[PDB]
């Protein structure tokens, strides 16, 4: 019907290779709510990425983005980023945002407000400590998990307990983000962006860029393995979060991406290829090829299979070997 | 128990490459009702297929087929087709037909009667307009969908609405038949049959067979895309139909073929391979590799994913490009 | 919490390539109960396998194994088998066994007692009759299915009937054991172990080992098909058992191995490769690659498909051909 | 099966009028856990109650009571209290405690250690301030609510948030205790124990025992009303707590006592009978006489009705009148 | 939060002795929506009540009441009725009305309009025919059931069919209103209000008020029984309606009142007390004393028991004996 | 609609003091199916009760009763029993029976047959051993439970596992029957019928009627307790049976009768009143007066409370005492 809503779903598919389908498969009111949430977040993220926008011009844009949702004519025409159209045709997006029930608007605007402050905070600095890593990931992904959880509950398709558990919801976002940051080292490196925590990579090399030098491959993998081990600590929370869900369309939406990130970490673990090029995500063992990620018991088994894929490859010599076995042990035994 | 019922199930597995498994997995009374229904339709389809049966003899056979279901000793012994066994031993099958609850008999006979009349009508002509294309598919597949739907409701395993909404049920069949007709262009051409609507292909070449000529590949593909674009229009109905199902065994039976057809059309889209041989039914992206077609939400996501696969390949120079984008856009927004 | 329980799960993953994942996915109490059960069975199985332990020395260990579960310090340090770790660190396993609720201990201890008795029984004899084959399989697998079934009922996650029907539960074990025995012919031969029932292979050759000879390949496949035909008889019971399950985690745990077994039999049927090396278990038709083994209707479909995969490869000449067709027919018509 | 567990349930019934039935009705694991938890707390409570034991001998016992749980032979044979049997045959109870899953053991032991510390602390003093009243109630009731919530979560029959939100769990306990303390004024005076906050009753009389004086009945009722108004403040939390529950057996166990407590408070409100004898708990209005406390909405309705029963009888002349009306309004509106 | 909303709930508990509790127990948005709806209906009803308000001054107030919802300052200070508080502080109510999601406002406003119209229409006449009785009940209660039903569907806590089947919803209001009109005969007569249909009572006496004269007690009871029999015809629709509800909080809200109405009719049937004083609503047999009205099957059982309580007390010589038996027979059999 | 069906429901209410309401509350096809099943069962029982019918005339009526269901004009106008109307108007009943789906007919027919056979057998003898007592109860109550269970499963409102479990369905029946037999001793004696197992009452008195003698009150009570103790042994099965149920209407129907019987036994236990006059069924403690029997945990709680009510009154001086405690402790610990 609505031509503007049509445009939004067009944008959703243009900017989301890996979420559009599951988003469109969401039950009732969640469909549009999550679609709109994805688009405005996409716009806020594009603003953050655009390095052609000076920091002093970017801070206000990020700080006041949540208010733009209520400015019918607001738009940004100076972006040179690839997803710039959601910024250039933002009026069509904010229009549909204002068409959403108020309970959804409140959540989306709140997350944008907080995300903007968070992104602005890290514009002038690099992630140093692992604690700072969690903070950054909390700002660009954790809040997304929290926001989404609140939309699920406000829609009534999910229990109020889902949106209430902000800790676990934050973990869902932290896990996906860390996995992406780890996987995209080379890509981010070649792009002038540094996301790997400094207090970690500085124990291996002088400059993050050195992991890009073939003569430092050994040290690079060791660091890679330490970061992966860090990310695995979020899996217990992920499993707890998914176990609470009761709506199938919501379960598929939340589970598939977590399982893909896990498959991603398994393929990247102790993999020199992370620093040479792209890594191929292989489908799995025999038991996995018999199930898919659409029921909780099956999701656990698929995760456990991937954990052993890793556990099996842990080199006694890796300086994170014990930590890696420990967290995988915890995941198995829980 | 019954040896004749056993023989029936033997013939089902011998004559149904892709439906036998799901049919045998159907709950209660539906199992036998659908088994027999499949057997008589296959027998009817074989009569129509056999080019060694003169039109003079064929017309009466197709018109009166439905009544043979009531004649204990009727059988045909002159078929040369591969599945002739269901015809030569029709008494065994007709015997089991008469054992079904009267309510299922009504549906089965009614569909055979209408289908036979329909097949007789197309013995002396080819499909011309797109309207005739729908009419033809209605007779050989649409009615099959209507029949099955009415059986589902009659058995009470599915809501009355399932059997009542004949339009949606018809679409389910039309989508599969059109998809198969598109896929099998080359196999049918070498077989002496023409199913592609003449009013569509005549606007590209002079004879349908011209598409098999390496020098016409481009026009051939433009026609392929137009027809695929025609088939895509049934998807909203397929989704509506599937979303109404409540029985797991019925859901698997109905959803599996649909998703298969959809992946098939995605693989054929703008693919020149359609005119050189058989086409690869890929595997999917990552989001799909983690989902199977057993719950509505997952099916929607898989369908939406295949829709994007097609959307990504729509060349701007294709004369149907705008139409193809249009229908996909509607499927996303609904 | 407990580090001993963690060690147990470490052992589970070290000794079980294909069960660990689905075992860890079991709901609540069944998780640790099945884990521990798997581990004690594995310890008992290892003692049994060890050919460096004389029969006189071995018998008392098998007979009293169930009692060692209550000897806090008991362990066995003289094994050279691959999984000896579970025997050498048995106190860690029995400690957790004694932590399980008493109702579970009773079931596990009872199965261990009866299994040791049976295992002792066969230390000095080979399998002769087919009836002896069922008894041996009952001892090393059938009882496992009965034990597990009693754990499911006692946990209340499954109906009281699952545990009470020892016959259906027994068939579950027999089917997996027979399938493995059939598949591992060559590996067992080169190991000095013989499990194919003598009365069956003797009607084809003088020494079971002759099947390993290239010149007897024809008689080999014939024996292979007769045994496979024997195994198929448990499938009706397998299906009955699975259709009573109501817990999803227990369903995945029970269904997946049975399906893998069936896929294996289909692959081995009329295959010379069984006598030359490892057999490649391949994908499946189209209808199967669309579904996974996590819902009863889908499992039925998957099974029916493999049945037809065997059925239509049955050589007219084969001595069992008519037996094979008859059981498959019974499986479909039920 | 085991007579020691049978014996435990025997003691559970001898020592609990209003809990034994609902406790035995708890699903799976929670049954024995809560049963044992109840028995040990009853044993601890019996020691504390016994004025026959000297303070310097009682303190160490209360402090180390948690440790006896691990001492197979520990037992107390010098008590004169009615429920002395649980102390005399503690080995039976501790044996079963040690048979519970470790996760339950640590929760129970932890609560017993903390409860003992608080109990010892209040041996030589009475409740002065209202803040002290919460503290005393925390030690003898709040912690039980926290302990039970942790057990519910650990059993997985309830959400992780139930065991995490110790504040809400605490309120469940404080509400029941305060109510009982308010109700049992007379009974306690005649027993030599003082539980009404001195800082509260002191503003009305000179000695708590004066409310027992006919001539002071009016000051009494006013103090009664002030304390009840204090208790009514835990209701919002009680509603928050009960709203998170998803297991019916746990819901019954938690909701029934809360509702009875609220009925008791409504009956005692501005009732002189409190200072004369036992107060009878009425029938409830018409709306409540068609609803039982087994589903949250019904429980809410029941609670709201009792709130009105109290709101209707608030005397303007009462000094707490405004406060009372306020808390009720907050409960109504949330 | 909002002090105005707080005030609204205070008035709800002031003006509604029997709906306040279940309204406050409604889930999410239905809570405030229904509370406000009740308040505005109460104000409209109180205007209509005030005899101190001349006809030509009242008619406008009734017709334009639906508009005062949007007049921020609108308020009436000349009422003497007991619930005058809601008219004097109407802006507070109207304010909260405007805070509701428009989809709710739309429903409420539409009902207040159609209600004021009908109310106006009856200001100068009495109820003559039975058809006119239905019309009057439609206006003061039927429309209410429609409005509430439409609020439920718009909240989506209930299926769309609920707000769709206006006839069934109308029946809900008609059953309650008739029951109350029957029950409050004396109270209404003493107030100068006559709601019993003249075409029914004039067959017994000359003036409806004569039923208040002890000498006409027998005739009064006969008429009483005729009207009750009339009311019973709405029961089939009440059961149908309730059976479609899916939200527990909505079910309690709807079922409790209906069950209390049926119990009231049962107590009033062939009961002289109706004309002497008030009637006590009876416990219930033994089967009912074992269930509450919170689940459909239980509600049906309660309803059937009350029908039998009536059926057994039907006097053969009663003028409606056959009609009464007929409808109760219809109810049992459906 | 059907006037014959209406008449059927009139007889249900006429002949069934307690079950009518809950039977009419059953979902869909179970309603009529169970109503009709109750009527035929009542007719068949009335034939048996009629002592004016000679044994040689009675026997054939019983054995062939099951065939009368298909004999349209069959009826019996010679009964003097109070419920004779069901026999005289049997054609109305047999008519509606034949309107029931064939699946329901089979069960009812099958049950009547087997029940008639069993009733004939006991026409000339008395219940001797307790094993005989179970046999009799099996024929007049147990089979009813087996039938109902099958009707539930056949209707598909209850899982197939309910119909299958015959031993527990039997226990359900045996418990009610034994309970009524124990309660109606006096009434059965003054009626010339003896049902207490001779082998048990013979160890107390010479003639079962002696218990009616005030001089044997002590031996009477003792015998009473020994029988009640006997009955209690069915409770574990009763609890297991109900725990399996999933449909609410079926649950109320099954649960309520069992709770009443339990309450009955509780009131009768060690109560002389049994031999003097009608026994009264008490309220039930505080906790129970808070729950109804519509959810399994509440039912367990109710049962457990009544069990305590009996355990409390077990006199050490009784000779069954140990047996009584033993069984109750088992019902509690399981
Ligand atoms: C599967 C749940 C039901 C299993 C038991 C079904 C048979 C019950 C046998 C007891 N029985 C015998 C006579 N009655 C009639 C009973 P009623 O219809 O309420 O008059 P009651 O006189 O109250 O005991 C019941």
């Amino acid at each position: 019907l609505s031509s503007s809503l049509k445009t939004c779903y067009k944008y959703l598919n243009q900017t989301s290779r890996s979420f559009a389908a599951v988003i469109q498969a969401l039950d009732g009111e969640m469909r549009n709510a999550v679609c709109i949430f994805y688009l405005v977040l996409r716009a806020l993220d594009t603003l953050e990425d655009d390095m052609t926008i000076s920091v002093e011009k970017k801070v206000p844009l990020l700080h006041n983005f949540h208010s733009f949702l209520y400015q019918p004519d607001w738009r940004f025409m100076e972006s040179k980023e690839k997803d710039r159209q959601v910024l250039e045709d933002f009026p069509t997006i904010s229009l549909e945002f204002r068409n959403l029930a108020e309970k959804y608007q409140t959540v989306i605007a709140d997350i944008c407000r907080r995300m903007g402050i968070g992104m602005a905070e890290f514009l002038d600095k690099h992630v140093t400590s692992e604690q700072e890593w969690d903070k950054y990931c909390h700002y660009v992904a954790g809040l997304v998990g929290i926001g989404l959880s609140r939309l699920f509950s406000a829609s009534e398709f999910e229990d109020p307990l889902v949106g209430e558990d902000t800790e676990r919801a934050n973990s869902m976002g932290l896990f996906l983000q860390k996995t992406n940051i780890i996987r995209d080292y080379l890509e981010d490196q070649q792009g002038g962006r540094e996301f790997w925590p400094q207090e970690v990579w500085s124990r291996y090399v002088k400059k993050l860029g050195d992991f890009a030098l073939p003569e430092n491959i050994d040290l690079a993998v060791q660091c890679l393995n330490e970061l992966i081990t860090n990310a695995l600590h979020h899996i217990p929370d992920v499993i707890t979060y998914l176990s609470r869900l009761r709506n199938q369309s919501v379960f598929n939406f939340c589970a598939i991406p977590q399982v893909m990130a896990i498959a991603t970490l398994a393929a990247c673990y102790n993999n020199q290829q992370v620093f040479k090029g792209a890594v191929l995500i292989r489908l799995g063992q025999a038991v996995t090829l018999m199930m898919d990620a659409t029921n909780m018991p099956a999701v656990k088994a698929i995760i456990y299979q991937y954990m052993e894929e890793i556990y099996h490859r842990i080199p006694d010599s890796n300086p994170s070997s014990s930590k890696t076995r420990q967290i995988i042990s915890t995941i198995r035994t829980q």
